[PDB]
């Protein structure tokens, strides 16, 4: 029970994505988190997958649950599938094949594999090249693969070099005393909101009750 800064930022991003007020975004998210008994993050993510698919939230969930039972995955994983497949513009079976192809090939989570696939979409590169870049960062900065891919996409959303992205991220981790995760989040949210980092955070803090 409580809103970590992280959750708050995401919800901002959702509010943005839906194009609703952040009061209504958070109302919907907290309503979904209880109705489904998921994390708040997962509730926001579900809102964002439904939007991404151009569907209603029930419809998305109904579909996820047909993939949860059919493939024996977790709900979130089912949502990720749907999202990945959308992004690609393929079928779920194809998406699922490619992801379990990356999962085995690289020794990662299914979730990681999907996200790699989605990063590739955004970067406009091959999945081989995306993994390349992510492994380059992982090593260069001693960061996790997740971080690496995150940085990549954030660098993309900003329309800046990965170097400059890191600079600003690190600069926000020093200036504000956040983790790298948080900084990246903040950067992307602010870019999606079309505001400063300071504005985005102040907005996030209005929702933050827990201490991330």
């Amino acid at each position: 029970s409580g809103v970590s800064l992280g959750q708050a930022l995401l919800i901002l991003s959702v509010a943005a994505l839906l194009g609703t007020t952040v009061e209504e975004a958070v109302k919907r998210a907290l309503w979904l988190k209880t109705k489904l008994g998921v994390s708040l993050e997962q509730a926001a993510r579900t809102l964002s997958v439904a939007a991404y698919l151009g569907t209603t939230v029930e419809e998305a969930v109904k579909r996820a649950l047909k993939l949860k039972t059919k493939l024996g995955v977790s709900l979130e994983q089912a949502l990720l599938i749907l999202f990945a497949a959308a992004a690609l513009g393929t079928t779920v079976e194809e998406a699922v094949k490619r992801a379990l192809k990356l999962k085995t090939k690289l020794g990662v989570s299914l979730e990681q594999a999907l996200l790699i696939l989605w990063t590739a979409v955004e970067l406009g590169t091959t999945v081989e090249e995306a993994v390349k870049r992510a492994l380059k960062l992982k090593t260069k900065l001693g960061v996790s693969l997740g971080q690496a891919q995150a940085i990549l996409v954030v660098a993309a959303e900003l329309g800046t070099t990965v170097e400059e992205a890191v600079y600003r991220a690190l600069k926000l981790k020093t200036k504000l005393g956040v983790s790298l995760g948080q900084a990246l989040l903040i950067l992307e949210v602010a870019a999606k909101l079309g505001t400063t980092v300071e504005e985005a955070v102040k907005r996030a803090l209005k929702l933050t009750t827990k201490l991330g």
